[PDB]
């Protein structure tokens, strides 16, 4: 993507996992946000519940939402797998 200013910035929360400083985007639809988070947690954006302040993040179209920069975005999810060798660098998973 290119072009257009609609970038926020929130905190995903995922269980004992923590990720504070997100890339956010509202000019577009909800489920970026939720593409990132599955390379942030582990998750689909499907299976990702996003929560929301007091209510649940769309997939079609955000709607208008009241978003803002340094809320905080509650994840509800599990990735469900193989137990297959670790592949990652600097840092690593480690549950398994």
């Amino acid at each position: 993507g290119s072009s257009g200013s609609s970038g926020y910035s929130v905190t995903v929360k995922w269980g004992k996992e923590k990720f504070e400083g997100v890339e956010l985007n509202t000019d577009e639809p909800p489920m970026v946000f939720k593409a990132q988070l599955f390379a942030l947690t582990g998750v689909q954006p499907a299976r990702q519940k996003v929560m929301v302040k007091g209510g649940t993040l769309k997939d079609d179209d955000w709607g208008n939402i009241k978003m803002k920069n340094g809320m905080t975005v509650l994840m509800m999810g599990s990735a469900d797998a193989l137990p297959e060798e670790p592949s990652a660098k600097t840092s690593g998973p480690s549950s398994g």
